[PDB]
């Protein structure tokens, strides 16, 4: 029998659909086919960062851990399971002993013999009210949620390498932005010079060249060393070198994305890996109660075996020698001061607290997904708003440039204008670069990548 | 008996007061009401902070885990407490076997059986040196490390919720700040434009008001993923939604706390929760150590049962069949290499990591509570610089504006001095939160909210 | 016997050498005395901080688990060590019952007594095919592997006080530099409201004057809060207060370091102590691959008594009640539903699982190290351009402090020039902060400080 309780999974204690406000555009509904099933392979268009997740699924060491846990969780179960036939063996027992004249069968002191060669099973625990099949569910649900902790890791890793990819991207963009800044301030700090060296242009203006051509220099180091180490992060995540022959990557300002349907909430209870292997580990948690309580029950044992007995080691495998012996107990509990209570108790409370866990795991992805929303909501009206500001910032900057070479205006108002053009420039590509990172972390959250190609 | 040693509780490896410097106030010493005794709804002076707490309180998986925890230890403790006490089941025996010639009791092959239905005890240890015992108290004092370790993640809970509830309310701040100042910019480049089309400002103030107006409007879109983002956070640590009928809550300008006094460094080995959690830790590390030792001394077994016993099935319960068994076991190790004393050895070592690890939450809670009292130090006075800067920054932009509608001052100082003014208000808004931060911050540390009400 | 595998040390999967770009200098080879071999007494100049680093060896608690856990491994693996010795103990066995007539020996129910007093071994297992000594290797490669840890956490103890000192030193630098220039911007300030309670000098220089003194005011604050919990921070590292005779300290514009070979990647597979725990946690794994296959053959196990036998209490020890047992046991399992190859599974899977972890180790060590040679590379260009920046803003100040003594020119770009000279000293101040850190993690990341001097 089984003394296993239904299993009824908990209502998602989330909202039905989506939040809504000022950040969030109408929620779309029901998806066709939902964010889980698009696979990585056409989510990511850039054909080098394909290559790339590819090389990183196929060698990262993380991952690889990830894998071989669920083969672990398999080999327990299959020992679980193995943990209900009877283990038979060949037994070979031997006995010799000196007993004193009270206790041996002659009346005086008198060494005994016995020896014996047998087949058979010793203490096979009858599962009769399933205590060990309760277990063997057990194993089996803590495998199935291992396999999927493997698909969320998969889903972790998919995302981490496109955000180092895009960032050693957007960090690239900067270090040439710096390098075009520097030589056009450098140019000018050489003009001013010239100047300066005949009379016109005051120590005023070749000192403020001065400071910008330094700060530019200061601001290209960082970006060198900061391109250095996203390269060595890229490295490190995909657990092997980078390859030489890779396909020409895209750009920043390119379509990167396939734009992911958010779905409802209720897609994150099917689709979702890291929800299933809570809700996993929760009938895991279920199967361990039903093995807590079939300990109330009478256990049965059995110890059977067949083979061969003698006084002496000569008589072993002698024709009469022959011998079995079939010994079953039956026991039953009557009084355990609190025990069997306590760990049918302990029982109850790991099943809540697997409830707990799968409801937080539940509410933690629909916290993500929301934020993810709200990004792709207010980022499109962010960065266009940067494109202006990066667009004003160049047309001022040629007014003030014309009115300079006229003698019209001074150099401070120039220099402002290039210094306000380069932050603008830094902060769009920053801009895109976050846009980017929160559409692939809400990718990962509403289902991942673990499809390469869509179902 | 009991070979538990004594417990000495460790001297507090901190100074006898909190530190003193151009940082912090005078020490206040000790405390009438300390924190920790101070409840979270007398704390905390915005009453829809305290509803959204209780909320929390009822709702957060996270201390519903950690509740559960405390009852799954008391479970295991009671079964460590059912340990000591005999295991009185019945127990049903059947044997049936053939022998040789040699060796059964009739010199030639021979079908022996035997039936049995007893009611008793197997192998109970009587607990003459206090090993059940000392297990039993061990798992006591790790059921009382749980419970500390609810209180403490119930204090955690009211900080995290205080602190994502005062994020949300500074950024709210941010959001409107910015919608004032991106109305009063398009106001501006609105008249700049029509004062363009008719040949007076010339192009240089138009290109300067967009540019003014595109920062602003990409700050706004910023700060409303950043609100959305922190509702959503918000609605994480409740575990549940927002009620709609919640009262009026106070403004970041309003007083939202009640200044919390520090009290004596030793108010922190009775007053917070994860030192009590150590020190209960400590004390089961104790105990195991008094279970270790009692593995030198003489274990006692008793095997004691009474019932029916025959060699017949039909004799059983037969008039005459009855029987009891006695059997008391003594024994006492002499040549154990080395064994016993290793599992002591590692029973010292562990109490010493338990008395380590005592030691440095009590260093940790000293630091933390340091930096709390460093913050209220400083705060006051960064604040009201911060003040002052925005109210001088506030008369200069003024003094600009009038200068502007006359002829006299131009567009690039009155812009200026609007940038400032607005950044200005950005960083007394973020000063503010960091203050209410820090002081919710040092009230958790000094022993948080675990009381609703001051006791 | 043993039957455990041979080891076969994995291919570091990493590249043959660091990597080269335009933020890594020329790759140095391989170093006559490697980076771990250099002590941290010479590596640190700083005596006072030479100092602090010993107080934290001796007081600070982390590593002093770190410590204990070697100890507690120790025993583990000596527990372990003597499971293969038979554990020789005195029993004292007594039996009284009451059997019925058809079961007792006189044919009416009869009660029998034997009791002994006996000294021996019971069920001791003949370690014949290595199991028990393959889970003693197990133990010994988990103690070296928690040695391993003991050393990478000193070495991550010395890095940390060393980063705590630094942050310090650095914050202390900014605080004195707000320091002096809120006392000039109050001085400029009042020279301002001297000049316009006469007339002279508008209110809009009073404003601006205003403005800036508030703003190194908050700053000031700051400042201070962030070097009071510097200190709390470096006190909790210690893991005892600050001594009062501490030596005098070196400053941060002067050498603090001895520059740290780089050396070949493969030597951190014999020099970095994290890497070294993973090697013996995969030699652990591969003993208890060992043990597991040990289970498939026969065991054996042996009984094994000499001592006084009797069927009175009174006949114990009289001359005669002599008696001794030997009870030999052979098993060998002949049908397991797949647990033993299941088990075996489980073991394999636990040494590719090792496997893994250890390469991951070893990638992480290079990821770390080319990270510490990036910021080598770059750190010292953008340190002197942050100088040049800050000597040529220092040259623009005093120009235009010149053109303001005389009336030629006006007070913003004066206060405008002093504030990117603030600016400009604390990023430099930062970027110092910032070099010394790399410095030090690299320095970690090679192989750390574990000897005191160099060997
Ligand atoms: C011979 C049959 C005796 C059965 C005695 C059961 C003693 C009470 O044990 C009960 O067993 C249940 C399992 O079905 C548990 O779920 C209950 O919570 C438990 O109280
Ligand atoms: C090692 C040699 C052990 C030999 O054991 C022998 O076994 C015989 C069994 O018949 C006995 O008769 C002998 O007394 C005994 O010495
Ligand atoms: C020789 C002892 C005979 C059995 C008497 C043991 C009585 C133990 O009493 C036990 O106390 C616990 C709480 O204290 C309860 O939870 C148990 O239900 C109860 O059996
Ligand atoms: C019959 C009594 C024999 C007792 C032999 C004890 C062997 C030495 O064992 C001792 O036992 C102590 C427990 O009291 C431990 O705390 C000691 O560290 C241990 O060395
Ligand atoms: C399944 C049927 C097993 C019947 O078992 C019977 O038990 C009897 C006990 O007296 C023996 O006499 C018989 O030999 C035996 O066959
Ligand atoms: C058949 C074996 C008879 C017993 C002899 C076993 C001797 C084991 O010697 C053991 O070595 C350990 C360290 O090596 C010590 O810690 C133990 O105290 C010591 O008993
Ligand atoms: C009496 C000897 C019987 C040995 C039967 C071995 C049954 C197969 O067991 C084998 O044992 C090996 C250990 O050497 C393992 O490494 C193998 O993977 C396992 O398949
Ligand atoms: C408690 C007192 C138990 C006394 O036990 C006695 O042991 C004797 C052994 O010869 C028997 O003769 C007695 O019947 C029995 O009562
Ligand atoms: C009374 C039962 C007699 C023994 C028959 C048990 C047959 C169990 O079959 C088992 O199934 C497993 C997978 O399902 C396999 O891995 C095992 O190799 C196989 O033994």
């Amino acid at each position: 029998c089984s003394l296993i309780p239904d299993y009824q999974r908990p209502e998602a204690p989330v909202a039905a659909a989506y939040p809504q406000g000022q950040a969030y555009g109408q929620n779309t509904g029901a998806a066709a086919v939902p964010a889980a099933d698009i696979g990585w392979r056409e989510f990511f268009r850039d054909p080098q960062l394909q290559q790339l997740i590819g090389v990183a699924l196929e060698n990262n060491r993380d991952l690889r851990v990830a894998a071989l846990n669920v083969e672990a969780f398999r080999a327990q179960y299959r020992i679980q399971r193995a943990d209900l036939f009877p283990r038979i063996g060949v037994d070979g027992s031997g006995t010799r002993q000196r007993l004193p004249g009270d206790l041996s069968t002659t009346g005086s002191p008198a060494i005994s013999s016995q020896y014996g060669v047998t087949l058979g099973t010793t203490a096979w625990e009858l599962d009769l009210f399933g205590r060990l099949r309760s277990l063997r569910d057990q194993a089996l649900e803590q495998y199935l949620a291992t396999e999927q902790a493997q698909r969320s890791a998969q889903t972790t890793l998919v995302a981490s390498v496109a955000t180092a990819y895009l960032t050693l991207k957007a960090d690239q963009a900067q270090l040439q932005l710096t390098k075009d800044t520097l030589g056009t301030y450098q140019k000018s700090f050489d003009l001013t010079q010239r100047s300066y060296d005949v009379g016109v242009a005051s120590a005023l203006d070749l000192r403020q060249a001065q400071t910008a051509v330094e700060g530019a220099r200061a601001t290209l180091a960082q970006y060198t060393r900061l391109v250095a180490q996203d390269q060595n992060a890229l490295v490190l995540l995909l657990g092997s070198g980078i390859p030489a022959n890779l396909p020409q990557g895209l750009g920043l300002d390119q379509t990167l994305l396939t734009e992911v349907p958010a779905g409802l909430p209720s897609d994150l209870l099917q689709r979702r890996p890291d929800i299933l292997e809570a809700e996993h580990q929760l009938m895991a948690a279920n199967a361990s109660i039903g093995a807590a309580r079939a300990a109330f029950f009478p256990s049965i044992s059995l110890t059977a075996n067949a083979g061969t007995m003698s006084r002496q080691l000569s008589g072993l495998f002698d024709a009469g020698s022959g011998s079995w012996l079939f010994q079953p107990s039956i026991n039953l509990p009557i009084f355990t001061a609190g025990s069997l209570r306590a760990s049918l108790d302990y029982a109850k409370i790991q099943k809540d607290i697997n409830v707990a866990q799968y409801e937080k795991a539940i509410q933690t992805a629909f916290q993500e997904v929301a934020d993810g929303l709200a990004a792709r909501g207010t980022f499109t009206e962010q960065l266009q708003a940067q494109r202006d500001l990066v667009k004003a910032s160049d047309e001022y900057y040629q007014l003030a440039d014309k009115l300079f070479r006229t003698g019209v205006d001074n150099y401070g108002t120039l220099l402002a204008a290039q210094a306000s053009l380069f932050t603008a420039q830094q902060q769009l590509i920053t801009d895109r670069l976050n846009q980017l990172t929160s559409e692939v972390n809400l990718y990962k959250a509403l289902g991942g990548g673990w499809n390469q190609q869509t179902v």
